[PDB]
Order: C-alpha cells, then sequence, then structure tokens
C-alpha cells in the first residue's frame, strides 16, 4: 500500500490517512531566525546506559533497532517535557544523493540522513495507548552530514546486509545508542506528528542543532537496502523521507540562544 514511489508516495497519504492535512503535521522546515529562543526551556536529560537492544529490521520503509520498552532503562525527560519517556526504537530516513534524506530542514538546508530515536510515555503504559495522545510520543530528531565517519554507527551499518530486503530481522542486542549523539544537545522544539501513517499528531518533536557526520561508505550501505521484499523486483530503499508539510498555528522554540 503506501511507500515513497510516484503512485504511493506522500502526495498520496491523505487518502487512507486524511490527517495527513491536519494542523500538527510533521515534518517542518525550521526557520532559525523566527525559531523563538526560550530561557524557560530545560536542558535534556537523555538517560541511556541501561539500554537493551533486542532486533535490528527491515521494515519495507527503513530499517529500525528495537529496544526492550518493558522497563524505564533507557529514558529520555527534561527539554520541554513533562514526565518519562522510553525508548522504543530508532530507525533513519535518507536520500540517493547526499543532497537529500533529512525530513525536518534547517533554513531550507536538506541534510543527508535523519535518525529518529523514538520515546513513549510512560504515563499511557504503551505506545498504541500513547499515539492517540497529543503528548504521547517525543521523538530526538538528529540530522546526519557526509564527511568523517561516525564509530558509533559502525556496528549498525555492518549488519545491514543481512536484513536487505522487507520483513528480515537480526539479533541486536548489546548496541549503545549513547554512539549516536552529537557533543551539544541543544535543540529546536515544536508539536507534531509521526512522520510515516498512521501520521497521528502525537509527537513532541526535539531536532538538536548539531549535526552528526557519517561516512560516504556508511551512507552508501544504508543505500544498499531494499524497499521489496526478496523475490520482488529490487528497488533500492532510498528517499525515504516526508517532505517538509505546512507549520499553520505553529511556534518552533529554540533551547539556545
Ligand atoms: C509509533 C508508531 C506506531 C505504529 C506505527 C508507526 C509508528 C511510528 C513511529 C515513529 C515515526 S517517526 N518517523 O515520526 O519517528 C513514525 C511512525
Ligand atoms: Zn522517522
Amino acid at each position: 500500500h503506501w511507500g515513497y514511489g510516484k503512485h504511493n508516495g506522500p502526495e498520496h497519504w491523505h487518502k487512507d490517512f486524511p490527517i495527513a492535512k491536519g494542523e500538527r503535521q510533521s515534518p517542518v522546515d525550521i526557520d532559525t531566525h523566527t525559531a523563538k529562543y526560550d530561557p524557560s526551556l530545560k536542558p535534556l536529560s537523555v538517560s541511556y546506559d541501561q539500554a537493551t537492544s533486542l532486533r535490528i529490521l527491515n521494515n519495507g520503509h527503513s530499517f529500525q533497532v528495537t529496544f526492550d520498552d518493558s522497563q524505564d532503562k533507557a529514558v529520555l525527560k527534561g527539554g520541554p517535557l513533562d514526565g518519562t519517556y522510553r525508548l522504543l526504537q530508532f530507525h533513519f530516513h535518507w536520500g540517493s544523493l547526499d543532497g537529500q534524506g533529512s525530513e525536518h530542514t534547517v533554513d531550507k538546508k536538506k541534510y543527508a540522513a535523519e535518525l529518529h530515536l523514538v520515546h513513549w510515555n510512560t504515563k499511557y503504559g504503551d505506545v498504541g495507548k500513547a499515539v492517540q495522545q497529543p503528548d504521547g510520543l517525543a521523538v530526538l530528531g538528529i540530522f546526519l552530514k557526509v564527511g568523517s565517519a561516525k564509530p558509533g554507527l559502525q556496528k549498525v551499518v555492518d549488519v545491514l546486509d543481512s536484513i536487505k530486503t522487507e520483513g528480515k530481522s537480526a539479533d541486536f542486542t548489546n548496541f549503545d545508542p549513547r554512539g549516536l549523539l552529537p557533543e551539544s544537545l541543544d535543540y529546536w522544539t515544536y508539536p507534531g506528528s509521526l512522520t510515516t501513517p498512521p501520521l497521528a499528531e502525537c509527537v513532541t518533536w526535539i531536532v538538536l542543532k548539531e549535526p552528526i557526520s557519517v561516512s560516504s561508505e556508511q551512507v552508501l550501505k544504508f543505500r544498499k537496502l531494499n524497499f521489496n521484499g526478496e523475490g520482488e523486483p529490487e528497488e533500492l530503499m532510498v528517499d525515504n523521507w516526508r517532505p517538509a508539510q505546512p507549520l499553520k498555528n505553529r511556534q518552533i522554540k529554540a533551547s539556545f540562544k
């Protein structure tokens, strides 16, 4: 059904998911001169020391690394958030060439890729319930530019050949997501949505100002993945990003001056 091609891509999604044309859709362009510095915003608290990664999976739209979210082991707190959000999974969006791939943009600039660390609010008990609430999820977004390699990404890229096609998964234990984070936790924040179906308007977005650098060899491995299942015509998993959506009645706030 839905995907990123001409006949099933972002321009078509509203037919099955009418909230695609809603009031708080993501991603958006971050206009840095219009974002308001908010001195009342707290530093982000990222507590990933006890993270337990479980599996890595090709779901036909990205690859994701899933974590044990049955306890408060890897949590996001502080920043614009009230309460505690458990890390469920991370995944990426990327392009066919380095000049596109990110979902959020910064002054209309596109990065080569964007990492999403997906967390849900423990007050709702499970992610399915959280997706039905306006403060249900917090997604930490991190831009990728191409240059030097990111050592903490290498364990991920080295197993991608084992999950080439839709439906494949593998053990992916003892992965430390702290190795994917930039130095600074300075961020922009705004109320938005999931960027893939169901496009639910349940996300507090926290987008880091500082990109991480990854090497061309690392991104090339992303681009060898397939949208298709094994045995179906090969279609490279590239350009799996939704473009910027209308900001409408929203304010983007900055944690930094
Ligand atoms: C939370 C969720 C539940 C069921 C199906 C898809 C999702 C999901 C999670 C994260 C994103 S994003 N790309 O906004 O980080 C999109 C959908
Ligand atoms: Zn995403």
